[PDB]
C-alpha cells in the first residue's frame, strides 16, 4: 500500500491479519494464564477440563483442531514481503501460548520478514495491557511517529494510538494517522561493578572443580586458560583495560607450541596431556578478531585440523591419534575458525557439518555432548556460527530456532537461561521470561552463583566459575536491556 | 540515655510494657568466630551473600560455595568454621530467665532475628527457650531481613502490635534506631549495661477475594465435593470420579471461614450419603462401592467430628461409635482403618483423626488408645513419616494433622508440640506443590512460627480464575490411583492465607 510506505516500522498482529466451540476455551482466565506463559498446556487443559466440565482429551483435540485449521492469509504475507524487500523494521505482537507458538514457528514461513518477534508467552504480558506496548517500543527502542500497527481488534489499537503510533484495522482496511526500570539499572550495574573488580584482580580467569554441576564443594583450581577465552568471545561489553589484560594471559599462557594451544598451564597439564582443538580454534579466533594474529599465521593449524579427521570423516577433538573423541561443540568452534579464515568451503569440512546438523535435528543434542552436558550450551554456541556466518549456514537457522522456543524456561541454571535468552534474541526473538529469573538469582554481591560449564569426563571434573556465569547473564541483560 | 546496670531495675522497665520483643544473637545465645584461607567467621557473617542466606534466598552450601571464592578459603574450612561456631553456641543464663520471668507474667513476648534456615533448625532443636515465645520470627522464614524497616512493619501487621506498650532487646544499635522510627521502645545490650529509651499488601488481598470467589461457587454447584482419579499426583488429565464422601468432609475441617449457606449445604451431602448405616460411614458412594468394601474410621471420625461441631449430632450419639472404634484395635493395640475384621489395616493419619475425635467427646483418657497415640508418636519421632502413609503418601499431610490434634487438645499432646515443630522447620519451602507448601504454613502458625516463604510462592501459583492446581492428597493404594480437586487445594491454600493475614 502506498500508506505504509509512509511508515519507518510496521508491527504486525498474527491472529485474523497473518493467520485465518473452542471460544469459550480462549476467553476463559486460565487461557490467559497459558497465553501469558505462566502454565504449560497441560495443567492449562487439567483446570480447564474441571471449569468447563469437558473431558480433558476433548479440549485437547478441539485445540489440536483448532490450530490445524489455521491458514495463512495470502494478501497479509505479501505485504509483510514487499515491507521486508524495503528494508522496513518490521516486528510481530500477537498473544500466543508457547506450544502454539511452537508449532506456528514450524508450520509456516514468513517469520523470516520480522526483524523481531514479540509473543506473549515469552513476555508474561498480553496484548491488550499498554505493559506489552510499554515492553515492545523501549526494548525495540521504537521511535512512534513513524510506527503503524496493524490489528483485527480496536482494543489493541486504541492502545497502541495512546503510545503515538497510528492505526490500521484490518474487507475493508481502517487507517487512522496519530499524531500524539531502574532495578534493572541497579542490577546491572552491580553486576558489571562485580565482573570487573574479579577480572581486574584476575584476568586470568578463575575456575573451580568439583563432581556436580553446581560445584557444591569444588576446590579453586585456576590454571586453565579455556575460561579466559569463552569471556572474551562471549560477554562484549568489557572494558578496554581488562580486554587487553584478558588478552595479555592468552598471549603469554605457556601451554602453547606454534599456535597450537593446550587447555592447561605447564604446571597443572597431566603427563602427555595434548593440546585440544576447542581451547586453539576458540583462542585462535579471538587473536585474528583483536588483529593479534594475520589468516597467513593460522591457516597452517587449521590444516593440521582437517588433517585430524575420524574413519567418518569428523574432525576429532585432540591432536593426538592415540585419543580419538568427537563433540559437536569443538565440531562448531573448529568450524566457526574455518569460516573466519577463508576455509568455508573446503570439501574436508563437509562431514563435520553434517555432524553438527544432525546433532541438532534428531534431537541428540538433548543428551548433551561428551564434554557440555547441558543443551542450551550447544543451541547457543550454535546460534554463534550461525548467526556470524548467516549465508554458509542459512539451512540452521529455523531448525536451530525451532529447538530453541521449545526450551524457553525449561530449566532454572542461571547461566542456562543467559544462554537461552542470548541466543534466541541473535535469532531475533525476545526471550523475556528466562530475562526476569535470571535477574531474580543474581546474588547480593552483584555476581550469580557458579556454574559448571564443562567436564573432563575422565575424572567426571565440572569446571566453572563465578566469573563465567555473571558474564554470560551480563551478556544476556546487556542483549535484552 | 537510660543507663540500666541494676538486673532488678531491667525487670521493672521491662514490666512496664505489655509486648517485648527479643533478639537471638548475642541477647538470648552467644558463640565464638576464631577457630589456608581465613580465620574468623565474622567475615562470613559480614558478606553480602550471607544476607542471601539468612533471608533464605539460597541454602548453607550454596552460601558457602560462593564464599570459598569471595573469601578465598577452601569451602570445606568454611564448612568445620560454621560447624565451630554453631557447636561453641552456649545460651545467656540471664536473658533466658529475664525471658522466662516475661512469660510468667503473661507478657506477649516475640523473637525476631537474623539467622539461616539451618541453622534455625539446629538452635530450635538443641535450645528449650522457645516455648516461652507467642511467635517467632525468623529472617529465612520471612525472606526479610532484620535491619530493614519491612521486617519492622511485617512483625508489627503480622502479630497486630500496640507499639505504644511494646519494646525491643537487642545488641545492635542499628536495629534498635529502625526498631523506634516505629514507634518501639528500645533497650540495647551491652557487655557491661543495659541503655533504655523511651518511645512514645493490595496484591494479597486481590488473590483472597478471587479465591474465596473461586471456592464459594464450585461449592456452591457442587456441594459434593468433586474429586478427580488419576495415576500421578498432579492428575495431569485426571478423570472425573466425584464419588466419595471423604473430600467434602475434609474440605469443612480444613477451611473455617466457609459462609452457613455452603456448609449448610455439604452438611446436608454428608447426612443424606446413602454410603452409611448407624452413623458409620463408607468413602464411597453406593453407586461406586466395590463389593464388600466396608465402611472406614477415616470417614466416619472426620464425618462425625464434623456433625458434632455444628450440634448436628449429640454426643450421646457419637460415643456408641466412638467405642466400636475402640473395639478395633489389633494385636499390638492400635486402632485399624477398616470396619472389618477381614481387612486390618493401620495408618497414622487415621490414627490421627480417629484420636481427633476421641479427645473431642471426652474418651481422651481412655487408657486403651495409649498404644495409638504411641504408635503417631513413634511415626513422627523416628522419620518414618518422610515415606508417607499407606493412604497418604505426602509426608507434609501427616505433619498437618498432627497439629490439629496437638494444637487443639494441647493439654493431651504437650510431649508432640516441640518434637513437631522441629520437623516442620525442616520441611520449610522443601517441596513446589501448592497445597503442600499450604499444609506447612498452617501447621507452622498453629505451632508459633511464620513461615512467610511458603507463603510468597503460593500467593504465585494459584491461577487467574482464583483457584489453585488439583493435587493428588490420598491414595487408593491398590491401584495406585491419586484423588483430588482443585477444591481441595484451594481450601487448603485460602486456609493459609486467611491464617498469615
Ligand atoms: C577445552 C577443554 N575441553 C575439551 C578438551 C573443553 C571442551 C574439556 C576438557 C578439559 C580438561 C580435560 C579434559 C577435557
Ligand atoms: C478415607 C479413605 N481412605 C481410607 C479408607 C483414607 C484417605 C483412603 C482410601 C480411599 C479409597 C479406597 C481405599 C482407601
Ligand atoms: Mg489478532
Ligand atoms: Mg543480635
Amino acid at each position: 500500500s502506498q500508506i505504509l510506505d509512509r511508515y519507518d516500522t510496521i508491527v504486525f498482529d498474527l491472529g485474523d491479519v497473518l493467520l485465518h466451540d473452542v471460544r469459550k476455551m480462549v476467553k476463559h482466565p486460565v487461557w490467559q494464564d497459558l497465553e501469558k506463559g505462566l502454565i504449560n498446556q497441560e495443567f492449562a487443559l487439567t483446570a480447564l477440563s474441571c471449569e468447563l466440565e469437558t473431558p480433558c482429551s476433548k479440549l485437547k483435540e478441539m485445540l489440536e483442531l483448532s490450530i490445524a485449521s489455521l491458514q495463512v492469509n495470502p494478501l497479509m504475507v505479501e505485504v509483510l514481503r514487499v515491507l521486508h524487500k524495503k528494508d522496513k523494521q518490521i516486528y510481530c505482537l500477537s498473544n500466543v501460548d508457547l506450544e502454539s507458538f511452537s508449532y506456528l514457528y514450524k508450520q509456516f514461513d514468513f517469520w523470516k520478514y520480522f526483524d523481531g518477534i514479540y509473543v506473549s508467552a515469552l513476555l508474561q504480558l498480553r496484548k491488550p495491557n499498554p505493559d506489552i506496548f510499554q515492553y515492545l517500543i523501549s526494548s525495540a527502542s521504537i521511535n512512534t511517529k513513524s510506527t503503524i500497527f496493524i490489528d483485527d481488534k480496536s482494543e489493541n489499537l486504541q492502545e497502541a494510538a495512546n503510545f503515538g503510533i497510528s492505526t490500521l484495522k484490518y474487507d475493508n482496511f481502517e487507517y487512522t494517522a496519530i499524531e500524539g526500570t531502574p532495578e534493572i539499572h541497579k542490577k546491572r550495574t552491580l553486576g558489571e561493578d562485580y565482573l570487573n573488580l574479579r577480572l581486574r584482580k584476575f584476568p586470568f580467569c578463575k575456575s573451580f572443580v568439583s563432581n556436580n554441576v553446581e560445584l557444591i564443594g569444588g576446590e579453586d583450581f585456576s590454571k586453565e586458560i579455556f575460561s579466559t577465552a569463552v569471556i572474551l568471545h562471549s560477554y562484549t561489553s568489557l572494558p578496554d583495560d581488562i580486554i587487553a589484560s584478558m588478552c595479555h594471559e592468552i598471549l603469554n599462557h605457556d601451554g602453547q607450541n606454534k599456535l597450537r594451544w593446550c587447555f592447561y598451564k605447564n604446571e597443572a597439564r597431566p603427563d602427555n596431556f595434548p593440546d585440544d582443538l576447542d581451547t586453539t580454534s576458540m583462542v585462535l579466533s579471538f587473536l585474528l578478531n583483536h588483529n593479534k594474529l594475520t589468516i597467513e599465521k593460522i591457516i597452517p593449524v587449521a590444516e593440521q585440523m582437517i588433517a585430524n579427521r575420524n574413519e567418518e570423516g569428523i574432525i576429532q577433538v585432540y591432536f593426538d591419534d592415540n585419543r580419538p573423541r568427537i563433540d559437536a561443540i569443538v565440531a562448531i568452534n573448529v568450524l566457526y575458525l574455518m569460516h573466519q579464515i577463508g576455509y568455508g568451503e573446503r570439501k574436508e569440512l563437509k562431514e563435520t557439518e553434517a555432524f553438527v546438523f544432525d546433532f541438532l535435528i534428531s534431537k541428540e543434542y538433548l543428551k548433551g555432548t561428551r564434554y557440555y552436558p547441558a543443551p542450551d550450551v550447544f543451541l547457543f554456541f550454535l546460534s554463534r556460527l550461525v548467526v556470524d556466518f548467516p549465508d554458509q549456514f542459512e539451512k540452521f537457522h529455523k531448525p536451530l530456532t525451532e529447538m530453541l522456543i521449545t526450551r524457553v524456561n525449561c530449566s532454572t541454571f542461571p547461566l542456562e537461561r543467559a544462554l537461552r535468552i542470548i541466543a534466541l534474541k541473535k535469532l531475533g526473538i525476545v526471550n523475556r521470561v528466562d530475562f526476569l529469573k535470571l535477574l531474580d538469582t543474581q546474588l547480593a554481591d552483584g555476581g550469580w552463583p557458579v556454574y559448571g560449564l564443562f567436564i573432563a569426563p575422565r575424572s567426571n571434573t565440572y569446571f566453572g566459575s563465578r566469573e563465567l556465569s555473571t558474564a554470560f547473564a551480563l551478556e544476556a541483560l546487556h542483549i535484552l536491556s
